[PDB]
C-alpha cells in the first residue's frame, strides 16, 4: 500500500522544536511511499501557480533539496501540492473559484506555470489540493454555482493532466476537510485523469468552525453517542462515497492527521470528556512547539497527558485526561474542564499511533490504496514522547 507524507515547508523555518530541518524530515523516508511538498498557490493578479515562499523553496533550493533525495531512495516519489488550505490570501479570497470560472488564457496561465514548478525543480507530479468552499459549519446555500463548478474543475483537471501525460508526470487530487465531494467531484470522470484521491477524512469539526461546541474530529464510524452530529461527517462515509461512485479502491488513500484539534472550555462544558462537549470558547491557546491556536502537536498532547509521575501537578498545570471508547471507532481525546483551580479548560480530538494504526487497518480492509499523512511537521520527528521518532507515521506503515 501507499504511505504518502505531506511535508509543509513553512516547518522548515519554524522556531524551536517546531522547526524540521531536511536531516529530520529524511528520517520519515524510510516509510513513505510519496513525499508531498506543501504548498504552492495561486497569484491573485492573475491565478498562476506560484512557491508562497520563494526565498526558501526556489532561492535555497529547497524544493531541489527534496525532490534530489529521490537520489537516495529510487523508489520514492515527490510531488507538488498545490492549495492545501494553506493558501490563505484574504485580499483574494475567491481565486480557486474564478479559476474554474476562468477564460481560456487565464486557465492557460495556470497550467503552464503549475507544470513549470513540477518540471523545473524535479518534482514526479501535482497534487491538486484544490480550495473549494466548505461545508457551512453548523452553528449555535454556500455554492449557488456547485454544479457549473463541478464541471469547470473536471474539465481543468483534464486540461492539467494533458499537460503532465507526455513527461508521464503524475496527478493526484485531495479532497480538504469538509469538502463536499456531492457538489464538486464528477468521480466517474476522474478515474481516467488521475494517479489517485487523498480523501482528507479528519478536521470533521475544528474550533475555528465549531467554536461554541466540540465533537469527534476524524472517527471512523459515525458515533451514535454524538448527538445530532451530521452522519456524512465520518471517514467511513466518505470512503465508502467514493467506492459508490466507482471510483476504484486502490486508488484511494485514506487522510490521517498527526495533529489535534483543541477548543477551549467553560465551565458550563461540563466535566465529562465524552463528546458533544458544550459551550465550548473557540480555540485553546497554542502550543509552544506549533504556535497556531485551536491546533496541537502529537508531542505537545502526549507530553500533557496524565501519567502516575505528573499526577501531582494542579491548577492550570495539571495533566490531560484520556478519554478512550474501547470500539477503536472514533479516535482519540484528551481534555482538562474547568473546575476550581483550573480556569483553563482544554479539549482536544487527535490521533495518536494507536488510533492511527487503526485507522490504517481499515484502509487495509476496505482495499484503498493507502494512507495519506497529514502532516510530517506534526508527528513526533524529535522523539519526544517515547523516543521513538515518528511514531505515527511508523504505526501506521506497520499495518499497511
Ligand atoms: C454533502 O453535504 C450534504 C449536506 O449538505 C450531505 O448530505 C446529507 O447526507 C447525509 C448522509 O447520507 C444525510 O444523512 C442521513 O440521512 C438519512 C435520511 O434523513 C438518515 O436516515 C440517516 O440516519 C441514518 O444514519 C445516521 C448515521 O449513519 C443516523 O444517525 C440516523 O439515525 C440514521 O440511522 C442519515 O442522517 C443527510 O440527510 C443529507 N443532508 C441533506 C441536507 O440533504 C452529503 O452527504 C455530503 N456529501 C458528501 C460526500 O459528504
Amino acid at each position: 500500500s501507499n504511505l504518502v507524507c505531506y511535508y509543509d515547508s513553512s516547518s522548515y523555518t519554524r522556531e524551536g522544536l517546531g522547526k524540521l530541518l531536511n536531516p529530520d524530515l529524511e528520517i520519515a523516508l524510510q516509510f513513505c511511499s510519496h513525499l508531498v511538498y506543501g504548498y504552492a498557490g495561486l497569484r491573485g493578479e492573475n491565478l498562476q501557480a506560484y512557491s508562497m515562499n520563494e526565498n526558501l523553496d526556489i532561492y535555497k533550493h529547497q524544493f531541489s533539496e527534496v525532490t534530489s533525495l529521490k537520489r537516495k531512495y529510487p523508489h520514492l516519489k515527490v510531488l507538488l501540492s498545490v492549495g492545501g488550505d494553506h493558501d490563505i490570501d484574504p485580499d483574494h479570497p475567491n481565486k480557486y473559484i474564478d479559476l474554474l470560472e476562468g477564460e481560456k488564457v487565464r486557465q492557460i496561465g495556470f497550467i503552464r506555470s503549475a507544470y513549470e514548478l513540477v518540471k523545473t525543480y524535479g518534482f514526479d507530479g501535482l497534487d491538486l489540493a484544490y480550495q473549494f468552499p466548505k461545508n457551512k459549519p453548523r452553528k449555535v446555500i454556500v455554492d449557488p454555482h456547485a454544479a457549473l463548478h463541478k464541471e469547470q474543475f473536471t474539465a481543468l483537471v483534464r486540461d492539467v493532466k494533458d499537460s503532465l501525460r507526455a513527461d508521464g508526470f503524475l496527478l493526484s487530487l485531495t479532497v480538504l476537510p469538509n469538502v463536499n465531494s456531492t457538489w464538486y467531484f464528477d468521480i466517474p470522470a476522474l478515474n481516467g485523469l488521475v494517479d489517485f484521491v487523498n480523501l482528507a477524512t479528519f478536521d470533521f469539526l475544528t474550533p475555528a468552525r465549531n467554536p461554541e461546541e466540540a465533537d469527534y474530529s476524524a472517527p471512523i464510524y459515525h458515533p451514535d453517542g454524538s448527538k445530532d452530529r451530521l452522519a456524512h461527517l465520518n471517514a467511513d462515509f466518505q470512503v465508502e462515497y467514493w467506492l459508490s461512485q466507482g471510483f476504484p479502491s486502490n486508488k484511494i488513500n485514506l487522510g490521517v492527521a498527526t495533529y489535534g484539534n483543541a477548543w477551549k472550555l467553560t465551565k458550563d462544558s461540563g466535566l465529562e470528556g465524552v463528546p458533544v462537549v458544550p459551550e465550548t470558547s473557540g480555540p485553546a491557546p497554542e502550543g509552544f512547539q506549533s504556535q497556531k491556536p485551536g491546533l496541537l502537536s502529537y508531542a505537545e498532547i502526549c507530553g500533557k497527558l496524565s501519567n502516575p509521575q505528573n499526577q501531582f501537578l494542579k491548577g492550570n498545570e495539571s495533566p490531560l485526561r484520556r478519554v478512550s471508547d474501547p470500539t477503536k471507532r472514533f479516535g482519540g481525546i484528551a481534555y482538562r474542564p474547568v473546575d476550581g483551580q483550573i480556569t483553563e479548560g482544554i479539549w482536544v480530538s487527535y490521533d495518536d499511533p494507536d488510533s492511527a494504526s487503526n485507522k490504517a487497518a481499515y484502509a487495509r480492509v476496505k482495499n484503498l490504496g493507502g494512507v495519506a499523512l497529514f502532516d510530517l511537521s506534526y508527528d513526533d520527528f524529535r522523539g519526544q514522547c517515547s523516543g521513538d521518532k515518528y511514531p505515527i507515521l511508523r504505526a501506521i506503515k506497520y499495518r499497511l
